């Protein structure tokens, strides 16, 4: 379910870097990332850790479907280990950092940057953390 | 207006550290950091700095009733300056830090410390970080 939301109504992109820490749960379910636009919570960007598979999806749900999948094989995830995620964009990609290593980047879809005003975090993930700081 | 609101439904208290950072425009406004429990959004922490007298002003809203003052003598802001809020929760105080200097504790009012969800920022402070952190 949700663990998270937080909402900054005057836009969290550009130039908003968001730092999550947490651990999972257990070895074999997932967590997610979203970043929100407004009115009615299309999905700008989605990051989807699959520990079952260890895997990461990346998306966006605009206008009632999900897009392109962006996968990264690589998991330098590991259940029930404490991890950092930081998440920050600019005018052109979302960018991801994993225990402090850039791990990928995403290109904006959502061309509407500050109507990005939401952060959900939901299922598996235990959280210790959340800062949100402009850079 | 409200400036920044977040939501951890496992409750943010006790042992949790919120940290702002921002400043004010005005020597004459004001802003509030309140913490709320459901049901019913009731205030159960209300944090407000009002620059107009240079007093910092804390509450509780609960049953749709502002209960007894309590405010603070010192006033560690000043208008148009960065300035970092601070508030920790043990079992029994919100406890303020400004600019990392301890300034005042709160006695829980509301007493079901698990019930309290959300975070809100509101009125005349540009915000520049919100950190929310489990015991410190
Ligand atoms: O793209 C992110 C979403 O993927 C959905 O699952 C996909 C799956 O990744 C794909 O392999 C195939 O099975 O189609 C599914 C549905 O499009 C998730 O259900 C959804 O939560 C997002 O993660
Ligand atoms: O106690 C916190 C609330 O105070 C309200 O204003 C008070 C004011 O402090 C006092 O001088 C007297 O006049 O009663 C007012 C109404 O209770 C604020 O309006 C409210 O926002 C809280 O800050």
């Amino acid at each position: 379910a949700l663990r998270f939301e937080a909402l900054y109504p005057e836009g969290m992109c550009p130039g908003w870097s968001v730092v999550v820490k947490g651990k999972t749960s257990s070895n074999t379910s997932m967590f997610e990332i979203n970043f929100l636009s407004h009115p009615g919570d299309q999905i700008a960007f989605h990051f989807n850790p699959r520990f079952a598979s260890s895997r990461i999806v990346c998306n966006s749900f605009l206008a009632n479907h999900w897009g392109k999948e962006e996968v990264n094989k690589t998991f330098p995830f590991e259940a029930k280990e404490p991890f950092q995620v930081e998440i920050y964009s600019d005018q052109d990609y979302f960018h991801i950092f994993i225990d402090e290593n850039k791990i990928l980047q995403y290109k904006h879809r959502q061309k509407q940057l500050s109507s990005i005003t939401k952060l959900q975090i939901l299922n598996d993930i235990e959280i210790s953390s959340v800062e949100i700081t402009k850079r």
